[PDB]
C-alpha cells in the first residue's frame, strides 16, 4: 500500500549514482496530504543487478517503511511494478550536509544550533525505534530547501567522500575519522557511538566539513582517538558548541549524553517551529 501507479511518476533529471543504481529528481502525484505533485527523489536499480540486488533494494526501502519522523528523509512510495523499480522518496533541494557546508565557505549559531537540534531529533528518534545509524556524519545528512537538515536516506554510496572510510586490518570500509574509539577498537557500534558521531557532524558545522584529523593519516587517526585524543576546538567556534561536543566525546561511552538529553540542553534555542514537528516533542516520546 506504498505502491504507486508508474503514471503517478514523472522523472525530471539525474542526481547521480547510488548504490543500487541511479537516483533521479522527479515529481508525484498522490503521495502527500492534500498536496497535488511534490517535489520527489527517485531511487531505481541498475539492469545489470543481480536479482539478489533487486531484493537488497526493495528491502532498504522496506526498512523505512517503519520510520515516520520530520527529520529523516521520508519514504514516499514504491513502484513494484513493471520495470525499472522505483522507490520514491521526499526530495532533498539543497543535498547533503557536508556539500552544503562546503559551499557556505568564506553560519550563526541559531543556524547551528538549528541543524544540531534536527539531526539530535532524527537520532533520538532512530535509537528511540531501536535503530542505530552506524555511519552518521555530515554527508549521510541532507538538506531541504528550507533549510531544514535531516537524517537522511540511509548511508548512499560512494560519491566524492572515498576519503571518508578506510578499511581497518583490509577488512572492509569504514568511516573511522568518525568513529568512537570503542569502535575503533572491539567494532561494535551502539547508540552511544552514535552521539560520537554527532559531535564530529557538530565539529563539522563549525569547520564547514573539514576533514576530522587532517594532519593526521587514518593509521594515525586510529591510534590518536582510541588513545584519548579529541578533536581541537575550531577558530571562531560558539563555547556552546564545543561543549555539546565533548559532552559527546567523553571516552567512556556511558558518560556520553543522550540525544535526547543533547535535544534537552538545546531545546529553547530552536526555532519555533521546532515543538510542533519533533519527535523530542510528539507524544510518541
Ligand atoms: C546527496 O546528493 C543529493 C541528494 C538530493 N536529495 C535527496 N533527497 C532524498 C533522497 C535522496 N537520495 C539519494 C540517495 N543516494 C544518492 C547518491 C548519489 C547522488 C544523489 C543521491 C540521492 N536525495 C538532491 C541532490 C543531491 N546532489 C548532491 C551531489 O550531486 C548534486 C546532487
Amino acid at each position: 500500500e506504498w505502491e504507486v501507479a508508474r503514471e503517478k511518476i514523472t522523472m525530471s533529471r539525474e542526481l547521480g549514482q547510488g548504490s543500487f543504481g541511479m537516483v533521479y529528481e522527479g515529481v508525484a502525484k498522490g503521495v502527500v496530504k492534500d498536496e497535488p505533485e511534490t517535489r520527489v527523489a527517485i531511487k531505481t536499480v541498475n539492469e545489470a543487478a543481480s536479482m539478489r540486488e533487486r531484493i537488497e533494494f526493495l528491502n532498504e526501502a522496506s526498512v523505512m517503511k517503519e520510520f515516520n519522523c520530520h527529520h529523516v528523509v521520508r519514504l514516499l512510495g514504491v513502484v513494484s511494478q513493471g520495470q525499472p523499480t522505483l522507490v520514491i522518496m521526499e526530495l532533498m533541494t539543497r543535498g547533503d550536509l557536508k556539500s552544503y557546508l562546503r559551499s557556505l565557505r568564506p553560519p550563526s549559531l541559531s543556524k547551528m544550533i538549528q541543524m544540531a537540534g534536527e539531526i539530535a531529533d532524527g537520532m533520538a528518534y532512530l535509537n528511540a525505534n531501536k535503530f542505530v545509524h552506524r555511519d552518521l556524519a555530515a554527508r549521510n545528512c541532507m538538506v531541504a530547501e528550507d533549510f531544514t537538515v535531516k537524517i537522511g536516506d540511509f548511508g548512499m554510496t560512494r560519491d566524492i567522500y572515498e576519503t571518508d572510510y578506510y578499511r581497518k586490518g583490509g577488512k572492509g570500509l569504514l568511516p573511522v575519522r568518525w568513529m568512537s574509539p570503542e569502535s575503533l577498537k572491539d567494532g561494535v557500534f551502539t547508540t552511544y557511538s552514535d552521539v560520537w558521531s554527532f559531535g564530529v557532524v557538530l565539529w563539522e558545522i563549525a569547520t564547514l566539513a573539514e576533514q576530522p584529523y587532517q594532519g593526521l593519516s587514518n593509521e594515525q587517526v586510529l591510534r590518536f582517538v582510541m588513545e584519548g585524543g579529541l578533536l581541537d576546538k575550531p577558530d571562531n567556534c560558539p563555547d556552546m558548541l564545543f561543549e555539546l561536543m565533548r559532552m559527546c566525546w567523553q571516552y567512556n561511552p556511558k558518560m556520553r549524553p543522550s540525544f535526547l538529553e543533547i535535544i534537552s540542553s538545546i531545546k529553547e534555542e530552536m526555532e519555533p517551529g521546532f515543538r510542533e514537528v519533533s519527535f523530542y516533542y510528539s507524544e510518541e516520546n
